[PDB]
């Protein structure tokens, strides 16, 4: 049946995702009984994160790139067993060295989770039921990564940091082989079906560069405000250190409410309206989104004042979120559903890298500007960015849409 | 004529490669006039090099890319005009966030210099004379950077720091258009010549990346010992504080003597010899360069003691300098002269990456090593690693040249 085929390769995603994360966030969750152990400085530490960083972004892209070349069940169950077999061998390991090796090969394995289960999800489901799903997912990883810490200090504290690792392990190498007999690859492989423009063709269309810009802007805005909204409360505003974590999670709560929202929503007005060779029909919502993002941060620098109430503090960080967290899943789900019936991969790539480096953009010029002039004018700089992108965006809105 | 013909591009090439590099460096060379005029710290100092050294990256790589769609004559004439227009409005600003976004587009007008002059000289020198020639350019450019400082602080003294900048740019532009009016792109255009494998097919050759792993090692071990010289010299033989620089200097000009040396020998072996589909006459310098180089490292890293008389030092860092200097530029001539008449700079733009991901690794994790194990067991790998190479270029010597 359609349903027990689609339920039992979703159960098996949502497992093997969810391992995924847990593995790749597993040391952040024992570090401090190793450092007990062994002494460590602050320079390992951020070495090794940064070598994990490294690997998983350049792995990312490259099986993003390769991953319609090779067999979806293939590349998750192999990746999944490497992570693994990583962390087996991370578990016996007593130098900084090995440590931050062996922490690249995770990155590297890590890399290869997600574009599989992109391209089962576009082969098994129907375009009308494309947004949900991929947020469901996003959650799946969010959840991972939520009740991660409390179990991991929960069993550390009991037996050892040494053993911890070495039964993620174990675990992950059987849950691997359970996806590997468990995930099927094409409807027609078991007798149903629910149905050429090469590379240089794919990127001669401006669809892909629009998209690209896009998530440079929406990116680079999230992750300025993320980093630096405590600072600015505390510094410039006056607020105490608690209002910073209290926005914090409410900006966290909301954005993944915005998420999954945004998915069903958008999936919802692709099946009400038709299909044309221009436009999109999920547009409306990235723009409405966008739009409440450029105004939520206006409101959040001018009309917060050292003597606002914390709850105006904490509906202005929920509706950030919110419309932050929104459009991110939709350039997402939009970058590989408007491609062709291959080159999925190669259309999520780089918009991948682009997200990347707006992070580095993020992260670098935004920290001396608002060293040098102050904070206001630093976000005042990324609003008005994200104002100018957003007029853009909505002046491009009719175009060629099917890149080919 | 064609000696006339030659001699006069020759000499266009050589001034515009020459303002390039003097109008890179020209920030450094003025420094202390700006620094003394409105005060600086350590941190936006870096921060510029950095942007800088990213954009030029990234430039390099994409211009290599294009470079064989537009003509060299405007690509080089253009970039030369923009780095000028950069250098002028340099000399007008007085703030930090202003300096580190000029000295971007400097990077990114600085990528566009090298490329045409390669393909220039691909398609008008007999490929009997195309490593001295190479090597004669990137000489030109070792007598910008010498002879920079010296004019730099006797011109700064003299005015200002401000009125350099400027004089620069305006001779840089006017440079731009004598290049622009003197360069030929092809001797078909006067009337006389001198003479498809797409790229993926480019890309399905294996001699691109034996080529990419071997850049990749030498530059790496190259950085390494440049890099950490000095300190394993002062930190563990016991030695003054000017002896590092000597062999600094030593290990330099056995740099440019090698390189030439190694151009011209290599061409005129490859005149001497035959042509056929499977090897290259050039591999034979490069083996004997690279085992002078294993054997060098080793007899440094053993036979140094703390009273090892200061003329052994000199002479084991000429012969490393020589040894590790010449295969660079051996890499260089190799990955765009066996390539197809078309693809010339994508043959070489990966072979750059690669070379900047082996500057990574020789940076960081040769550092930590050192500062966990020690200085001795930091090299002891380098050794290992480039011997390891060595043996593994000597067994695929006769392979599949020419790709396509
Ligand atoms: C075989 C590949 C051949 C070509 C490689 C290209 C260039 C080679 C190296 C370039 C490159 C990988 C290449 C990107 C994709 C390549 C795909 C293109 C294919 C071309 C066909 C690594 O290179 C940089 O990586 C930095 C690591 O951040 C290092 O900083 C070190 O750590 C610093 C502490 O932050 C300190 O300053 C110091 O400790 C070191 O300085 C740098 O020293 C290093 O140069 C840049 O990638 C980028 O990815 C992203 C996400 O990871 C990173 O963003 C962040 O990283 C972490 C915070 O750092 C966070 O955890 C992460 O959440 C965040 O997102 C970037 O930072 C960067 O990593
Ligand atoms: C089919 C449906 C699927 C089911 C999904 C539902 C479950 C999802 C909830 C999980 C959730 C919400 C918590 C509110 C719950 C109420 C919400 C109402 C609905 C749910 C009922 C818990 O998130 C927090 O949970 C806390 C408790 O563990 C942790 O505190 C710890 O406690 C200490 C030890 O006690 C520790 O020592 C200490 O380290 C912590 O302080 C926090 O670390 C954690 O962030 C969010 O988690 C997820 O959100 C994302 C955001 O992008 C976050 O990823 C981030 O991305 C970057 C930013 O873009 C960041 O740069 C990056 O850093 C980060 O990776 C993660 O947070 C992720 O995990
Ligand atoms: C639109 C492009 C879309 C994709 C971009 C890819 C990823 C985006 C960013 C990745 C990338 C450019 C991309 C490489 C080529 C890309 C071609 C692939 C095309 C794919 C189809 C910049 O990204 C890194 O650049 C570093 C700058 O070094 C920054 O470090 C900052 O500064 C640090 C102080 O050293 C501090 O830690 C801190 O102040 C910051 O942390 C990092 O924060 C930053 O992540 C990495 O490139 C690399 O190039 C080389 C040579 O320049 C650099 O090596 C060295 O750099 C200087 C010493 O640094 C030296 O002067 C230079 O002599 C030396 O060689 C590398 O360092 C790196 O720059
Ligand atoms: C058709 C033929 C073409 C003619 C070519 C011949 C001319 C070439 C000679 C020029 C030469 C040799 C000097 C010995 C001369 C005798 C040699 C015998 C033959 C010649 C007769 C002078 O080189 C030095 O000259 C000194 C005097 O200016 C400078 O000291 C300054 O003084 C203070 C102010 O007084 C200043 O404040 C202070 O900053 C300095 O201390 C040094 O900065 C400079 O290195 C070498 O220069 C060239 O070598 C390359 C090496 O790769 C170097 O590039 C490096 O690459 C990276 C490493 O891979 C490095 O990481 C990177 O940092 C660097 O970019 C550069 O050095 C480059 O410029």
């Amino acid at each position: 049946g359609y349903g027990y085929y689609r339920t039992v390769i979703f159960s098996a995603m949502f497992g093997g995702y969810s391992l995924y994360y847990f593995n790749r966030k597993t040391f952040s969750f024992v570090m401090p009984s190793l450092v007990e152990e062994i002494p460590l400085d602050k320079d390992d530490l951020g070495f090794i994160t940064s070598s994990q960083s490294a690997a998983y972004a350049i792995s990312k892209f490259v099986s993003g790139v390769l991953s319609d070349q090779m067999s979806a069940r293939w590349l998750f169950s192999s990746g999944l067993l490497l992570v693994g077999l990583v962390n087996i061998f991370f578990a016996w390991s007593s130098t900084v060295p090995v440590f931050a090796a062996l922490w690249f090969l995770n990155g590297l394995a890590q890399g290869l989770g997600w574009p599989p289960c992109g391209k089962v999800l576009r082969k098994w489901f129907e375009p009308s039921q494309f947004g949900t799903w991929w947020a469901i997912l996003s959650t799946s990883m969010n959840l991972a990564g939520g009740l991660g810490p409390i179990l991991a200090t929960i069993l550390a504290q009991s037996y050892s940091w040494r053993s911890t690792l070495a039964l993620s392990g174990a675990l992950c190498v059987v849950v691997s082989f359970l996806c590997l007999l468990l995930i099927h690859n094409e409807p027609a492989d078991v007798g149903l079906r629910n149905l050429e423009s090469t590379l240089q063709e794919l990127l001669l269309s401006p669809y892909l560069w629009v998209l690209s810009t896009g998530y440079l802007v929406v990116f680079g805005v999230k992750t300025c405000c993320t980093d630096w909204g405590q600072f600015f409360l505390i510094q410039e505003k006056g607020q105490s250190a608690l209002v910073g974590s209290s926005y914090m999670s409410a900006l966290e709560v909301g954005g993944l409410v915005g998420s999954i929202a945004a998915g069903y929503l958008s999936d919802r007005a692709m099946a009400k309206a038709g299909l044309s060779n221009y436009g999109n029909p999920r547009h409306g919502l990235l723009l409405f989104m966008m739009a409440g993002m450029t105004v939520s941060m206006y409101l959040f620098r001018v009309t917060v004042t050292s003597d606002s109430p914390k709850l105006w503090i904490l509906v202005l960080g929920a509706v950030f979120g919110f419309s932050s967290y929104g459009p991110i899943a939709l350039f997402g789900v939009i970058a590989n559903e408007s491609a062709p019936p291959n080159l999925c991969g190669t259309s999520h790539a780089i918009v991948g890298l682009m997200a990347n480096v707006g992070g580095f953009l993020a992260g670098l010029p935004f920290s001396t500007i608002a060293k040098h002039y102050s904070w206001s004018t630093a976000f005042w700089v990324a609003e008005v960015i994200c104002a100018a992108s957003t007029a853009a965006f909505f002046l491009l809105r009719n175009i060629r849409t099917k890149m080919g």
